[PDB]
């Protein structure tokens, strides 16, 4: 109960298997500090997942631990601790690949399923590896475990990493949408660029301004925003960019600065 | 971790906002008790979030703290501490307005940006004041520092109010609907109220059997009834009122009660 | 705050219901670990209810208290607890059958609202019995209260059981769907059967391979696997069963393991 443990899955809201993965958590450490990010990540979208926990680990104190399964691989990929000045705990799939950014690497794990079943005493299951490896390594790791306890040390540069970079075509970017939350606002993976006045969505006919906040437009106007991620918004004043453009998490727009 | 400290938003389930908030209070406040109520508000309706911290409120000990974030209009609206026999920690547009029927006010504070960034030390965002103003101000407040800190008061008379009150015209109520939850059961804006018989939809060639429950009347069946929160509402027995009379967050019904 | 207090309910997530029955809890326990299971448990669903409580009395410490709040007949159902290795706090409508599986019963009371309301001091709605009697008795039973406080014994063999055996005719079983998650993943009330290599969905044309994990078909192929709930799961590799097959919980299929 030292350090917060934060939870980012895709597994959705509806049934048992957060709270499994709760109770068998606090089973392991019963004064952990729980506290949920989100289980509505679009579905095996580890991508979103990544950018999820990077926010997340943005704002955290050192030492938080942060569990994350987005994990539609499960089966021989690896579940891996990194251990930081935060610390990981994810499928070896590219989700620690944004929160990485941000975390200063020591050393990375592979938790081996063998050493975890003596900690937990169950079965470990072909498909929940959130309720049998990775909450209760999270769990363990904040009770003061060491991971060499459950795991072997592996190179730090061994571990899968997402593509994230957007690309640039003379003026143009191509940019990736890495986020939609629940207004439809767009998340595209343009960082650390000087504010613009226009952004033109070069696929969509529309040049938006570049504006603070939603409510420098009417409403049902769309708009181009810092936000709040470090990233670029496009948003609709009152209503849904996502629904408008038609975009998913993993589509990539022709965006020009002006 | 004396008192609880209530969160009520609109800022959705899918993504980081609600983490992003919780782990910037608990860096603040590691040992704050943080209640859930919803992040589930419909989109900028200050309205259906008012009607939400009411009923917390409601049931809450008194020195609880409620933060409360339905901001459309962030950007230059005040940020307000309501300092009571409870706490309100909310924008200054109205969502006060129904909490405030059960809270002995002693004074309010507007939130001085500049003095909160002082306790966070990070730059406060144009659109996400819920993460970098007003969960931090809710922390601050349960961790026994003076909203004078961050803060400087203001009348109470001075703040943002909802015209809540229904109409009345002859034996015709004209209601609004105030909240809609997860079974579509429609909440309109009538308060003590003797009991009737029969409620009247005018608008829909409705006469409703006014009953203390769903099952007194036929699956698939509409009804009224009192509920649990001191309204009236109307249901459909194992369904949708909200679906079967086509009625939102806002709409106005004419009601007469028999 | 010894023990854990888990809570599954179908209220929804928008609106005031589970806040307001969170902080009832805890004005009557102010130390109580509050676990949330889920609160999206598909409308008035006793059975899928029954379920997602199975699961999670299943990974639970001995002594954890659960609160179930599926009630479609609220109203002359009872309100019980049934007292064993573990607790559960329920209306008396069949929601506590599959977890009973897992616990060993000691004694069971009927809730007496009169005595209840001694304890909490507000008007028991006719409708929000969650907030007015299962929550508070949940948060007594933790605090130490004996239910015999706030009830009476009743026998244990004249509590509401679901009907939830599956049938077999020959070599075909006849298998209700108990559960369907996020992904849209159907579960079937199918346990303790020896692995086949193929399950035969008689009704739909389908012959699917019986698999460890969904990666190992083509993306878009269904197939049939153990999931980790000890039942049988129907899945669409990165899609949903329950929208192809048009199934929801309570419908019934023929199936066959060859
Ligand atoms: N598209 C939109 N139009 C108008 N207001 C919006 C909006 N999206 C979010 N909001 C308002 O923004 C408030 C704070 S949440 C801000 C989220 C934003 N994407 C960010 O990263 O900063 C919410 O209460 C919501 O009512
Ligand atoms: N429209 C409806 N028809 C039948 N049962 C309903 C219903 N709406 C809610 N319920 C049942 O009510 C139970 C308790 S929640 C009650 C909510 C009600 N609006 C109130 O304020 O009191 C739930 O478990 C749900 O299954
Ligand atoms: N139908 C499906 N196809 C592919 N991957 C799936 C899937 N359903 C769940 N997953 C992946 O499974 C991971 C773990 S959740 C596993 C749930 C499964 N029903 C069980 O009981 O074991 C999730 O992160 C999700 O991305």
């Amino acid at each position: 109960g030292s350090h917060m443990i934060t939870l980012t899955t895709d597994f959705g809201l509806k049934g048992p298997y957060v709270g499994e993965m709760k109770v068998a958590m606090l089973r392991i450490n019963p004064n952990a500090k729980i506290v949920d990010v989100t289980h509505s990540v679009t579905r095996h979208s580890i991508l979103e997942g990544s950018f999820v926990m990077e926010q997340v680990v943005k704002y955290s104190p050192k030492g938080t631990v942060h569990v994350g399964v987005i994990d539609p691989g499960v089966g021989e990929r690896r579940a891996i601790v990194i251990e930081g000045d935060q610390y990981l705990v994810v499928p070896d799939n590219g989700l620690a690949t944004l929160p990485l950014k941000h975390i200063k690497v020591k050393s990375v794990y592979e938790i081996i399923p063998d050493k975890i079943r003596k900690f937990t005493g169950w079965e470990i299951s072909s498909t929940f590896h959130g309720r049998d490896i990775f909450g209760p390594a999270g769990a363990l790791i904040e009770k003061g475990i060491h991971p060499e306890e459950f795991g072997r040390e592996i190179p730090v540069d061994s571990i899968v990493k997402l593509n994230v970079e957007p690309r640039k075509e003379g003026d143009v970017w191509i940019l990736k949408v890495i986020y939609i939350d629940d207004f439809g606002n767009v998340i595209l993976n343009l960082e650390n660029y000087e504010k613009p006045r226009t952004v033109e969505l070069l696929d969509f006919n529309l040049r938006l301004p570049y504006l603070e906040t939603y409510g420098l437009v009417e409403k049902g106007e769309m708009l181009a925003l810092p936000g709040s991620h470090d990233y670029l918004e496009i948003a609709v004043n009152m209503g849904s960019a996502a629904e408008r453009l038609n975009v998913k998490v993993g589509d990539e727009l022709r965006v020009r600065l002006l």
